[PDB]
């Protein structure tokens, strides 16, 4: 039988590539998405082409809210039914934006949104996961900047911190189930698709190695390490694949 | 004229003690409570008659939801009512139990608690105490000393603790513009909590390299008082550790 | 062409485990040793009964000393002697042992043991390997007890976290040159020999994933992941290998 | 009775201001110096023109070498003769320069000089200290120590070396009473030579009062750490860097 991965916001960018390197690999997999419908299902078109009936759609919001854990085992669920089994979680979906702390979404929706698909969201799938349960892992999308953050960026950057927490406690906990529970941080990957190009380059020469972004498949590369055999022995670690930049002062 | 603080979770323990002590200090206080309201008023009886008007209490839940964010500048202003001004500001309350991943309360509103208290009201506090400004101004946030290295099934408590690191530094970054400095203290093993036995209690005591023993709720106070003192004006972004060498110790 | 890689301390346990990693993937190998002369020259004729011609031997002592630069730029002159190259280097070799700071060697040969090995060895084998200058990179075998350290340990500890500051300080020095220099930090892995049976056994039964120690073998796992094509992008960064081991509190 | 501090590289700068504020808080000091002699004997005259008898110098190199053990065993050895204890080791002194890894002083003389002033100097200095044993030894560590000056090798990995001493030391002694700690200044007071348009580069990094930390400022969290006031605080290194580290590129 071939394995499963349920890959979080996978529709585009560096989901995409990580599914479709864990496809790839060999797994089957379960694409997320929560408004690139036509993405992700042109993506599982493509993965089904090469491999029948070995990728799933799975739609859900991953905003907090009352109904967030119904929808998060839903998830969990949409791959046992599909496939029978979940071997892998990427908890990859993530809201991004600025919250400044001095002066329309209320802040509260911003709460909703950042926390919840940065940690929230990652905790009640992580729950559903171990709980619906041989080489099981999560690996958890991080940021390499977490210490240096982005200013103004003060909600986003709580998430990140408290994926790092639910990272490190959930490795402890499910190491006796076999669970590993890893994550991979990037710096500078794909930039986003609304900043301006001088912008752009202003962040690349930034960068020691190369003076570039990270590919999406160099991001999906450090997770395919993670959930492989090469890393049985490997949980609560999170691997920084950010070219250096984290070390670089102001 | 004297100083003002706002501590949140007061009435006693580490809060208490921090505001005790701020106000040893000079400072005039706003005790914060949730349920405590006994303990919270005593509290300010006790302060008001060493220095009369110098204490008021303020009742807030701290928990997630539509309105926390009302709450919270609730809380801001009424240091401004009382006082005048709000010259510091620490994050103490805090919701601390167990939320284990594999199998009472809904897993939402473990969420709302212990994300509410430990990270997003120190957030929308953060936000007010910063919007009301309108001069040695600070936020202090207790953390926890033990936070990558956690207690085994406190996902969230974890989670909102490490956010809590983030905001810490996050806030330290964008409010150094208006001189608003925002630090942390964090406690390894202190006050240990009521309802855990003797035999418990003296387990982690033992682990302690310096003195087999907890902190005192003056010592953890000691290290806020530092922090809000002009001997810390160029400090922010700093969490101190006050652990006893605790988390130094491997498995 | 092979590519050719220098493993420090490789005659016997993770060192070698390592080498032999390494020429399986298609590396030609220096082997480094100090005392251990018979294994290395063993563990070479085992390699080139595999590929002739595709390993050798290298003694020296890496305790710290006046000749230690120019010991340290005749193991990288090896590596180009026998195969007129070298790809990878890997810090492996280290002394350890307790140097309690209140009360047979003499505390200044304690001193240049225990950091030369673990710290001013590396850096000079890192500033030999550049100079002599594609998937160019450095792994130094690092520890994941650092922030955590055995008691009475304080010059192995103090040689360990320089090692990291060596890490962090070469992956952004030598960035522009296209050499990554990254970090593979073991828990609990084969435990020593003159360690007794009860004690190994109170070790592993910390481990969180399996209460066991890792092999030799899943610590050259992550090191073969760190020299590949699939880790382009990673530089600076230390992978724990430790199962767990880290994120338990006293 | 008054207790008693050495300061290591005490004449100047930084060093210099903690042994003042020491003083000032009624300890007796051991101004520890190296090349900078006329600078000691006037912090001394100063001092002891404060309060009699309450300075003295000590002349010593901390590069590291065969004798160094010694020499810090005598720095140590020298508070008790003066002040009959010591209380308060203030790790100070310390190299710095660039030692680029691609190319007068030979590479093992920039390791000794380097490592040993930073870490090796510092572990004999505390086992010399404890050994003779509210005692406290505090390092002088650098905030920026995980996204270090381009080109500084030797220098980052004696100060990490000396964060691990710090831990390492505070774990063992801790059975002794005696606490170990850390601060960590970030851009504090600017090389002699430096330019004003380079120094003023690092300061408008600085998010709190785009300014470097006086002397002073560093040596108020060195008597906070000292203090009855710290009395369960051991193994902690405290940032006094009003922001920077928090600052991405
Ligand atoms: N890009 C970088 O340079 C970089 C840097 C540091 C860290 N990271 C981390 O790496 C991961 C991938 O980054 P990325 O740049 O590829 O991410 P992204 O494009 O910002 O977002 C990935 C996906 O997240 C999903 N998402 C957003 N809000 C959601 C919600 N409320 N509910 C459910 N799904 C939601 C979206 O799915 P739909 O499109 O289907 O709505 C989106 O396509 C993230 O965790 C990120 O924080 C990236
Ligand atoms: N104690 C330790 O050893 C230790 C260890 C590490 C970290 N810390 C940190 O130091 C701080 C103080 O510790 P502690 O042990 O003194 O704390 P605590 O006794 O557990 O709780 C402090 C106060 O938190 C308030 N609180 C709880 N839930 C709340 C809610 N939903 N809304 C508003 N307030 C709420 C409570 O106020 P009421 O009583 O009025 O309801 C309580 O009195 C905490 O942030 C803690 O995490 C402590
Ligand atoms: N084993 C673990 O659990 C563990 C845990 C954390 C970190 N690590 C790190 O992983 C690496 C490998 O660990 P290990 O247990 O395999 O190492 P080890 O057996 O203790 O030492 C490996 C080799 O280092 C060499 N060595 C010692 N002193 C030397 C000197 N003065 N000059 C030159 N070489 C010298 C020895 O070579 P000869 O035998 O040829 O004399 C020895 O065989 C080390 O860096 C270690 O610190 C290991
Ligand atoms: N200035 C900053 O911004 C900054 C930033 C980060 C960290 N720090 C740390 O804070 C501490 C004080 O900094 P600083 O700028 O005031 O230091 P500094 O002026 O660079 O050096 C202080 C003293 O160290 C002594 N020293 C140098 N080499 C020595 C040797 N071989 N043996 C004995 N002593 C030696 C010198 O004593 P003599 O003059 O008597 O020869 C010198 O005056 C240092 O540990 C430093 O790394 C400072
Ligand atoms: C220059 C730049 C811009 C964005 C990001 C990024 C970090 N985390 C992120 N998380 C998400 N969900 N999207 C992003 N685009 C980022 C990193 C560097
Ligand atoms: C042995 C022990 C027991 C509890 C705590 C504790 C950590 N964080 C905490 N946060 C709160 N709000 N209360 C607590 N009691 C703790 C630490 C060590
Ligand atoms: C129970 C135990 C015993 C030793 C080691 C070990 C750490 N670092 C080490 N470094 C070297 N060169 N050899 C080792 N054997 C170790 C780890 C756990
Ligand atoms: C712009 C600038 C220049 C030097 C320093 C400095 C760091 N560590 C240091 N250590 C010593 N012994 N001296 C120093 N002068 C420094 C910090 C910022």
């Amino acid at each position: 039988e071939a394995p499963a991965a349920v890959v979080t916001g996978a529709a585009k960018r560096i989901g995409r590539a990580i599914a479709v390197k864990l496809h790839q690999t060999g797994y089957r997999v379960v694409i997320h998405y929560h408004n690139s419908a036509e993405a992700a299902v042109s993506l599982a078109d493509e993965l089904n082409k090469e491999r029948s009936n070995t990728a799933v759609v799975c739609q859900a919001d991953l905003t907090n809210s009352n109904v967030l854990p119904a929808s998060c085992e839903e998830i969990i669920n949409s791959c046992f039914r599909a496939f029978g089994r979940c071997d892998v979680l990427v908890n990859n979906a993530s809201a991004f934006y600025p919250t400044p702390l001095v002066q329309g979404k209320t802040v509260e929706t911003q709460v909703a949104e950042l926390i919840g698909t940065n940690a929230i969201a990652p905790f009640l799938l992580t729950m559903s996961f171990a709980q619906r349960q041989s080489n099981l892992s999560i690996v958890n999308l991080c940021d390499a900047m977490v210490d240096q953050p982005c200013m103004a960026f003060s909600l986003y950057n709580m998430g990140k911190h408290a994926l790092v927490g639910l990272t490190q406690s959930a490795a402890l906990e499910l190491a006796p189930y076999g669970i590993r529970v890893n994550g991979v941080a990037p710096g500078v990957s794909l930039l986003p698709v609304a900043m301006g190009e001088e912008e752009k380059d202003k962040w690349r020469r930034k960068v020691p190695l190369g003076r570039r972004e990270a590919s999406a498949e160099q991001i999906a590369d450090a997770v395919i390490f993670l959930v492989s055999g090469s890393a049985q022995y490997i949980t609560g670690s999170i691997i920084k694949v950010d070219g250096g930049l984290s070390l670089v002062h102001a």
